[PDB]
């Protein structure tokens, strides 16, 4: 019943399309003309949507996960401490640096950078244009008032007394729509603290920023001039260390007379220099690069150093935000732009090259300067792909062009390859009225698109060079696309599947992604159903009228089944309609594939010799996926040029031990849980249920000596780590000072001697801006630690989850949170083999049910399946052989392999089941004679579009092209070579 009829129902269904096509190719043959006008102005329209065209540039929107975990600790850091911006400002030499020339060339460069002026003007956030104050809940500004005023009375009398707070521990809703009763009385230590969430003020009013200055300007409410006229420096947002600039930069050694830069440095810890005059300090080894000193007299003697690094910090708030990042901005146009080769070229140098002094900076503003500037398609693409187009022309030209001119199809191939980028174009338009924005890896999105923008044609030619006995052109037509209908429709439907699929990923690049490659296929499927049909019509009737295109365009200005058939020959082979006539469109290729490939498949020794290569490469892809690797580092993302890349390069080659930036917060869940309240598919959800335990980081009693005595074993064991070189934890020094004190345990005395330590001590004054006590309780803490720099983004990821798992302290129900940039990447890393793995599933699942909806009997259903498996299984051993990693680029490839392979597999299983033959052998040569052209020449055509891909400036677009080259490689060998075997060996027969 059910086989009967639901197949009964699926070849009704299949043939009433074929003969709508049938009669669709009637009636455009009839009209060529108006359906190539009536596409053009329709893909013009479409494309007319480009003047909306918008770049996604938020590196969390394109690269984090939608619910990522370090969103959400960013989100905590930035409410609840005071970051600093930092600017870095390398300078690199093969010629010692330490020279007193070079030394006070140096010196003035560094007073240039203080002496940068920015006029108001530039403040691009203040436009008078904008509703840049949002409103801020009622309960929150009275508070800030509160505090604020608080925060002046306690700063006015310098007294810390702690008994009046109340010590005991919170209630599960944080007692001993917010009500401002229970916020009236919070007392923060350091005095000066105020939560940065609370800070929000008029960011446009010149008082709200600079007091100093006595300006009363809303920048809003100003002229364009007005705003002009006024102007700050870089002392104005810069953080303050005894009211100078806190620089951090070798010129601390020099000032104030400690030292003078024409005689040598002499400095009595390499680590931890105070200068004496200006009580303050500097790290040498952070400062110099690739230092060579004495260690002579009981100090060190610095001679010779090829790297300079400074660290400029600006204060980091909202109000500071827009500044600053003007600011920045013109510091890197002087770093960038300053030259000082004159002094260089005297002095010897280190590699004997040309002597070389080099500027390198990087700031916040950097990393998204960058991803704007790669957004925008370089002229490198461009190129790529305009040879990529010429190369896919010459193919399909060289294909479509034979002996005889008249039956030749070159005009064919050339609107084929301007439908795949009309497709393109149209797709893009489309996406964009919308609303979806381009993400950087858009760039792609032509040279595939052109890649499969051909396929389709290829097909539809093979079936009009295989009807040459039809002497009815307008039939001849319809028959040819009668028969190749199920098979370009089902090619473009799967593709489309596949990256509809792909777009469910949370990432939303690879969702833009896959938008815009889907849109743009069908698009281009469109335009090959009337555009090209219609140039196929008209070069067909030049055929009829035996007139090519040169001898047509002079005149126009002076103005059955095929299975059957190949049945059939190889009948009559084995002695008008069975012979091609001269120069048909694939005649050469379909003699040579039968009079040489055909009978080396089926010889005893073919099939040998094919069984034991695919064994070794199935061996090989096994082996391969044993050497499995996980992860892209994010440089990787941008150009070897970029200014960005070229300072990490830097960083890590003269400065080797500081790496990464590692900072280790713990936040009170209470303390966080009272103060938010003023604000007012996939289940890999990692790193946040860890942190969400009901009964972690609530009321610690840090006055413990248990806890504090696991805190400096703590801090021992992060500094055995081989991958740690400093540890900078001012909880630590704290605990070592003082033992004695501590011994009471008694909270309030706890909170009174870290007041006192954080307040007159000189390492407590350093590290008063990593504490936060609220009622006497230290609600929130942070340190910070170094960490190796190093190629592998998984072992990286490695000791970042062993530094987590060190920083628990289970026993006191604390465990303080890891943070740095790379951790975004690193979860996207994590979680990327769960969604491709799912993925991929949901993929293969629905191309799998596209297919046995479409294939004839469900043994083939088997083998193509199992074909698809053997395919993604040597896809992957071979990009784990080849080095590439499991990142995002390298899966959504995997993901779509089953889609581009599925077309060709189709194809040969299709045409072997849909003979005649007898035998499996006869099958076999027929199925090869009549689809392995399209087969070759959709992979070739796709492959040679994409391969001007190998020369892009981007890593990421290499990685592409990597695997899209594997994935099609492997599809060409296991539908040509090792399917026809299969097939000959164990293929169905009735
Ligand atoms: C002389 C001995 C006894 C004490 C000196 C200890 C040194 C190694 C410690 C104490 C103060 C520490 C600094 C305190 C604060 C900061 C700011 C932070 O953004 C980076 C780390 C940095 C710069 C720390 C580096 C390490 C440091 C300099
Ligand atoms: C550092 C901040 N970034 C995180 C890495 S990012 O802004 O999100 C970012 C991400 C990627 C690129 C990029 C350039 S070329 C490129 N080819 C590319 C081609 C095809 C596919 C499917 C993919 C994923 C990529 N992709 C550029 C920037
Ligand atoms: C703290 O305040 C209480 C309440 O007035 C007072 O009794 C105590 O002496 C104060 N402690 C100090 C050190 O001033
Ligand atoms: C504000 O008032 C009550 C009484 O003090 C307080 O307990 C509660 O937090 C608030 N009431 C609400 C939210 O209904």
């Amino acid at each position: 019943n059910f086989i009967h009829k639901l197949k009964e129902l699926k070849q009704k269904s299949l043939d009433k399309f074929a003969n709508l096509l049938y009669d669709y190719g009637g009636y455009v043959y009839d009209r060529p003309c108006t359906f190539i006008i009536c596409s053009l102005i329709c893909c013009l329209l479409l494309t007319c949507g480009f003047y909306f065209k918008e770049h996604e540039k938020d590196i969390y929107k394109l690269y984090s996960i939608s619910n990522s975990y370090a969103y959400e600790t960013n989100e905590t850091i930035n409410d609840f401490f005071y970051k600093s911006r930092r600017c870095f400002i390398l300078v690199e030499s093969n010629v010692n640096l330490l020279k007193p020339k070079i030394l006070r060339e140096l010196q003035k460069f560094e007073e240039g950078t203080k002496d940068i002026e920015v006029d108001l003007s530039e403040i691009n956030e203040c436009k008078t244009n904008s509703e840049l104050p949002p409103e801020q809940s009622h309960v929150a500004k009275e508070l800030y008032k509160t505090l604020i005023q608080r925060s002046e009375e306690n700063l006015k009398s310098g007294k810390i007394n702690g008994s009046l707070f109340d010590y005991s521990d919170l209630d599960e809703n944080g007692k001993s729509n917010v009500n401002f009763t229970d916020y009236k009385d919070d007392v923060f230590y350091p005095y000066q603290y105020i939560p940065p969430m609370l800070i929000k003020a008029d960011r446009c009013k010149l008082q709200n920023v600079f007091g100093d200055k006595n300006l009363n300007i809303d920048l809003r409410e100003a002229s364009d001039g007005l705003k002009k006229q006024i102007t700050y420096t870089l002392e104005d947002i810069c953080e303050k260390k005894y009211g100078d600039c806190n620089f951090s930069s070798l010129f601390l050694y020099y000032e104030k007379g400690n030292g003078y830069i024409d005689y040598p440095i002499k400095v009595d810890n390499l680590d931890f220099y105070v200068n004496r005059r200006t009580y303050k300090e500097m790290m040498f080894k952070g400062i110099l690069g690739n230092m060579v000193y004495e260690k002579s007299g009981s100090k060190y003697i610095i001679k010779s150093a090829n790297a300079i690094m400074t660290v400029i910090p600006l204060l980091n708030s909202h109000t500071y935000e827009p500044y600053a990042l003007a600011y920045e901005k013109k510091l890197i146009d002087y770093v960038r732009f300053y030259n000082l080769d004159d002094i260089i070229q005297d002095e010897e140098t280190n590699d004997d090259n040309d002597p070389f002094i080099r500027f390198h900076v990087f700031t916040d503003r950097s990393l998204e300067d960058e991803v704007d500037r790669i957004s925008k398609i370089d002229n490198l693409t461009r190129l790529l792909l305009l040879i990529g187009v010429l190369l896919i022309f010459m193919y399909a030209l060289f294909n479509n062009v034979t002996s005889v001119l008249y039956r030749s199809k070159p005009l064919c191939a050339v609107m084929g390859i301007f439908c795949g980028f009309l497709g393109f174009l149209s797709g893009s338009g489309f996406l964009y009225f919308l609303g979806v924005k381009s993400v950087p890896p858009a760039e792609t999105v032509p040279f595939l698109v052109i890649g499969v923008g051909v396929d389709d044609v290829f097909v539809i030619l093979n079936s009009y060079s295989l009807l040459f006995m039809v002497k009815d052109n307008k039939k001849r037509i319809q028959m040819c696309l009668k028969d190749s209908a199920l098979a370009i429709t089902v090619t473009t439907l799967t593709n489309i599947i596949a990256f509809l699929i792909s777009a469910i990923s949370p990432f939303y690049s690879i969702c833009a992604f896959s938008l815009f490659t889907a849109s743009s296929l069908f698009f281009g499927y469109l335009m090959v159903l009337t555009f090209l049909l219609s140039f196929l019509c008209i070069e067909a009737k030049l055929e009829k009228k035996k007139r090519n295109i040169f001898t047509g365009t002079f005149h126009l200005f002076r103005s059955i089944s095929i299975y059957e058939w190949i049945h059939n020959l190889y009948l009559f082979e084995e002695s008008y309609i069975y012979e091609e006539p001269k120069g048909n469109i694939g005649k050469y290729f379909r003699s040579l594939v039968k009079n040489y490939y055909v009978p080396f498949l089926s010889s005893r020794f073919g099939k040998t010799i094919v069984y034991i290569m695919f064994t070794i490469i199935i061996a090989m892809s096994i082996y391969g996926c044993t050497l499995m690797k996980k992860g892209i580092k994010y440089d990787k993302a941008f150009p070897v040029d970029s200014y960005v890349r070229r300072f990490t390069t830097a960083k890590i080659k003269y400065f080797p031990d500081f790496g990464d930036f590692i900072e280790v917060y713990y936040f009170d869940k209470h303390f966080i849980n009272k103060y938010r309240g003023l604000e007012k598919l996939y289940s890999d959800l990692t790193d946040r249920q860890i942190m969400n335990s009901p009964k972690i980081n609530k009321n610690v009693h840090w006055e413990n000596t248990n806890l504090q005595e696991e805190l400096i074993n703590m801090h021992n064991t992060l500094e055995s780590q081989e991958f740690v070189t400093s540890v900078a934890n001012g909880f630590t020094f704290f605990l070592n000072k003082n033992k004695s004190s501590l011994r009471k345990e008694n909270p309030q005395e706890f909170y009174e001697i870290f007041a006192n330590w954080l307040k007159k001590d000189f390492v407590g004054n350093l590290f008063k801006n990593d504490f936060v006590f609220l009622n006497g309780k230290l609600v929130a803490w942070r340190f910070h630690y170094f960490q190796k720099n190093v190629d592998d983004s998984e072992i990286s990821s490695k000791w970042l989850k062993a530094c987590k798992q060190i920083t628990k302290l289970e026993n006191h129900n604390v465990q303080m949170v890891c943070f740095h940039l790379s951790s975004i990447f690193n979860e996207t890393d994590e979680s990327i083999i769960e969604v491709t793995l799912i993925n991929l599933g949901i993929t293969i699942l629905t191309i799998l049910v596209v297919t046995a909806y479409i294939i004839k009997g469900f043994y083939s259903c088997v083998i193509i399946a199992l074909i698809i498996f053997l395919i993604d299984l040597c896809i992957f051993g071979f990009m784990c052989l080849c080095g590439i990693t499991m990142n995002i680029i390298s899966m959504v490839i995997l993901v779509l392999s089953v889609g581009f392979s599925i077309d060709h597999t189709s194809h040969i299983v299709q045409a072997f089941s849909h003979s005649m033959g007898r035998t499996r052998d006869e099958k076999m040569k027929e199925s090869l004679h009549l689809m392995i052209g399209p087969v070759l020449h959709s992979g070739l055509s796709t492959w040679f579009v994409i391969s001007t891909l190998f020369f892009s400036n981007k890593d990421f677009t290499v990685i592409f092209f990597q695997t899209l080259s594997l994935v099609l490689f492997f599809s060409i060998t296991f539908s040509s070579m090792f399917l026809p075997v299969l097939l000959s060996s164990f293929g169905p027969l009735h």
